[PDB]
């Protein structure tokens, strides 16, 4: 199994992309093991960026690495195609999409035509970003295999039998969760892993639960898995999105500027108060050689 | 109270805005009296548009009328404010945004302070467009007070002990329902009025059930209410807001371009099996002398 | 329309039905314009009570008035037959049923059969008692018309357009909302009534409410709405069918026990918490004139 | 890691409980590896049974064996108390409680002071039975850590990260899912075990599945896992309570007779159409030989 990172699009003061501390950040990802770099999801608030913007995240983290899946979903079709089709020349993982989002009540027909029109234009594997919540609408595994396209699927649900339904209708479908809770739990019931926000700022962390999990030593990785459960928790006091910067530059040790608003940083008091949380987190995790000193 | 229409955005084969098709309709619903025009709402897929295609919009409806309240949100605050000030030399009634949407578990602060900016750069009263189900949150009418500078909201819930809280909490606030099945409702209970995308296609509809509840004419108000709620229904079966188009077509007589994938327009069986849905209405409303034979 | 009062169930120390406590409630909430009473229900604890317990309400309420609807559900079907058979010996209002709570995910086919056997062997009309959060199920417009025996319903649901449907599909049924916050509203746009919970303890106010309404003096009914609304959320705050208990003694002076737990009773110092937040609306319903002194 | 089975509580004709064709099934279920024996459960119909009739299930099941844990709540305090105390001269695994059910808006106060005062009374360990969606309440990991006297959980809920968080802040805690369809899952990922309805019709379907998985045969204990998931979807056609009877006459050889209306049994036409739904199933299981033919 894998850790995929869902990156983050980190903004200047003024609203613009900082492509060198973008480029600092998947360097540091690939530098720590991650696997593969989900670029304009979610945690990169790919919906807040403008089909320019979405290709600029491409551009700056080819540099880095090649092994991308790259989002191009949005309320635009065509905006969307030609995403898609300027990846003919990008030697990467996979394109992706979620669901069109906002609209409540779109018909599964609709739902299907959308998809499938990403299949046909596509130069690269079709990933299906699932995010219910946020999307509000669901592509179970029913309905992805009736696209019948897609190469994966990233299930961002709490429910996991959600998750596994993907592999018993779609035995040859690469399966990820979304849940970073779910590390260990992923890594040892047989998925192909995890798109987890948390590696952004804690990728030691990620990679190592899986390791211990694929060492059939359960016992050690929920120990970490609940250590990186109280970080994700202490992200959500103040909005997990606007804390992954404060987040990533308290472990890793530099910064991601701003992130683009309504998505608001978190001000000077907000920082300390996130800090005092995971604090003694981050002690621990030294002192059991998962970070460096 | 008043009839407010979201009015639909018409777009051409080649995805762009049909300006005149716009004027046309817009003329239309002033003439059989609607009260104002709400401009880049979800019936116009106003979360489709770009800033400038919703600025485009404006420009055309105020050729018309000013009567129109100019929606702007987005998930890029600057481009909202942009549009905000722009409103500036249009003599309209308001501009209005929908809370952020797609991303969850937004702080109330970070929500609160994306309404208190749009307000601080206001040339033009500001309206509050809930959509909880669209846009994954609420700002239900405690938040509505904190914020503390909303002229009006538009709630679009079927909880409508939840749309007079605003009523209770803000006296002197306009309340619309933006429910088309509660038109009778809303009039009758002492509320501002409905925001129902159902007078895009029956404004001689939306508009005398409104009368007849001021009349206290109640009993016939439903039996109106009624008619119109199951071409509210029929609508739904292959997406409401594809079927606005064929609909209003249907019963005004204009035709209204395409929706914006992927809003996907209905096909040519589609269109059919929906007018076949409804001829048995539009009979009654004949019979009614609402419509023309 | 018709206010109808779900009268609580009034229990000893000794966790016995007192009996006398009950007659004295029903005759207060008769004498001051009560409608009808609905016995067993979920203010009544009616889930709590046996097929036993059930039946001695009946005969209690009975030597006070006969304008009773009497609730008999449960999830043994041969208890339910039985108080249905035994009510032929009261000359009642109807009996009710809640649909068979608590197992989720039961289907319509098995849903419909439970309430076509209550009205097959019923002496008396039948009610529909919908309360989809408690039983966990929906008996809505449509599977109402299919049952094809209700006289009437009682919805317990926020969204009033699911309260209108009934009268869509079933114009014959009288339709009753049981949403105390609904009351000027319910009466105001052409609905039967409410099932108003609250009308244990104010059933001034809320008889008030609905005349005002009924004179279409809209506002000034809001206003009234406004303040019962506010004792509903006092209620809250340690449990509404517990505080129910309290704010009954309190308004209409006289002492109704306790509940059943695990529905406990406030203790006194909640109760005395709870009485310091309804001094204030007690105080201006006196200077309005609808309690005394 | 254990599977315990929720048994079912067997009717006659007469809507009595078949002491002796429960004893029949919980012989049978020790003797194909079943762990323990959760009686008076959601699959008994428990909140469906009378006190005398809870104990009548224990007595009963008690003569075959020891390892039963005796869920004793309902909507009677009372009642509960004294079924805790009356299994005092049982020597059983523990007893257990759901949430007092269909209440909506209980307060966490209350709720506490319920699953604590079972403790007090308990002679035996106390083990709390989460069921969300039935009981209309959720007592998560947080809130069995204040009440503080649970030996284990029963978490009937799809969300496995909610499973997980009772062994994160109660490391000194059994937890066990209530979802037949992880039990791959809850065996690899370092859970103590399910809660298995469907182990009652194929014990020998669910253990295998465990002892696969703790054999880190994760993929030949998923495609099992799979077979099972089927079963239960077919179960649910025709009502999966109603269904579980059939089920297990069909899978196990001996009939357990009906259960209590409104849980309504298959006629047999619904026996049949079910059956031929599992035929294919039936023949894989004996050719893997997992099942004798």
């Amino acid at each position: 199994p894998e850790i995929i990172t869902p990156i983050i699009t980190p903004f200047t003061k003024d609203n613009r992309i900082d492509k060198e501390k973008l480029k600092i950040h998947a360097e540091n990802l690939i530098r720590k093991g991650i696997d593969k770099l989900f670029v304009n999801g979610t945690t990169g608030l790919g919906p807040s960026l403008s089909p320019e913007e979405k290709l600029e995240n491409l551009k700056a983290v080819y540099d880095v690495t090649n092994k991308i899946i790259f989002q191009v979903g949005g309320l635009n079709l065509d905006d969307a195609i030609r995403l898609a089709k300027l990846s003919k020349d990008f030697d990467i993982v996979g394109i992706a999409s979620y669901a069109p989002y906002y609209y409540p009540r779109m018909s599964e027909k609709h739902l299907v035509k959308y998809f499938k029109t990403l299949c046909e234009v596509s130069p690269h594997p079709v990933y299906l970003y699932n995010y219910p919540t946020a999307t509000g609408k669901d592509i179970d595994a029913k309905v992805a295999k009736e696209i019948g396209c897609f190469t994966g699927v990233k299930d961002v649900i709490e429910n996991i039998i959600h998750t596994l339904d993907y592999k018993r209708l779609n035995p040859n479908m690469l399966v990820y969760s979304g849940s970073d809770m779910l590390i260990a739990t992923v890594a040892s019931t047989g998925l192909d892993g995890n798109v987890a926000l948390g590696s952004n700022y804690l990728p030691e962390v990620t990679v190592t639960i899986k390791k211990l999990a694929m060492e059939r030593k359960i016992d050690e990785a929920l120990k970490l898995q609940f250590l990186h459960d109280e970080v994700i928790e202490a992200s959500r006091i103040f909005g997990s999105l606007s804390s992954n910067y404060v987040l990533t530059k308290y472990f890793q040790g530099y910064d991601l500027g701003y992130p683009r608003p309504p998505i608001f940083p978190l001000d000077d008091e907000e920082e300390r108060q996130l800090i005092k949380k995971v604090e003694g987190i981050r002690a621990k995790l030294v002192e059991l050689k998962i970070l460096k000193e």
